[PDB]
């Protein structure tokens, strides 16, 4: 008797990851009139301030992809 | 008896990450004024500012991507 | 007896990110006007400050990718 | 009287590990009291160790704090 | 009286591991109150540790702040 | 009388690891309140140590902070 072995698997996967802002479509988009008044305030700490009419944010910590084969033929032992 | 072993693994795989802002049509997109008046505001303490009509931002610290493949052929121990 | 072995892997793989802004289109986009007007302040520490009409930001700290192999043949220890 | 033979042959492989993503946006602010110290006619016969004061403060941020701590011992008669 | 023979031979292949997405926006202000202390004719015969204080803050924010902590001992008569 | 054979043989291959992402936005501020210290017609016999002072303060923000201790001891009669 004889022994042939024919190890020979074949992998076209995909493991993709689409995250975010993908394909959209924004038309004619308007912020409005933003118009910030201030008198005689203290501020005795910390300020922080943000003023706009219109933002776009795209914040991406994730998304994260990752593949593994671990695959062996032993022939006796 | 005689042995023959063929060993041949085929990878046509794909890994992959799309992160953030992507194929987005921003079409005549429009600020607003923005109209910032102040008087006889005390600040003792840190101040930070961020005064705009219109932004874009983008922030990818996702998006990381990786592939790990082990083979082994053993042939008596 | 004999003996053969054909070890032949073969990998056409892909491992790919895109992160950040990619393919979009920013057709005739408008700032409004910023208009930033201030009398009689005491600042008694740090300021901090970013005034504009229009502001475009990518910040990509991913994206990071990586491949791995590790093979062997083992014959008779 | 027979021999004596001490093997003393441990195997560490372990890992002590951390991963984070962001770590921030963090705003402290300690604030120590006013401290009033009075004080008439005290005999001290022996050491005397005194601290006074209105804060003692540690801010502590590591973007991993891990440990690993070994004691490994052998002890003959 | 016969041989004695040890073998001390542990194995540790342990993880101690951690994963945070994000660790952040800590808002942290604590307030020691006025401490008075008066002291009229004491008698001390032997060492004085004294600490006096409104505030003692410890603010520790480890991104991970994982432990692996091993004792390995032995003793012979 | 018989021979005495001690192999101290450890093996470490341990990791103590981390990964951040981003450390940052950290606003800190400590303030010590007012100290007084008033004293009449004390006697001191032997050795003084003393501190006096609104703040002691420490910031501490390594990208890692990590800890490997070990301690081996051998003792022989």
């Amino acid at each position: 008797g004889s022994v042939q072995i024919v190890y020979k698997p074949v992998d076209l996967s995909k493991v993709t990851s689409k995250c975010g802002s993908l394909g959209n479509i924004h038309h004619k988009p308007g912020g409005g009139q933003v118009e910030v008044k201030s008198e005689k305030l203290d501020f005795k700490d910390r300020v922080q301030s943000k003023i706009g009419s219109l933002d776009n944010i795209t914040h991406v910590p994730g998304g994260g992809n990752k593949k593994i084969e671990t695959h062996k033929l032993t022939f006796r032992e």
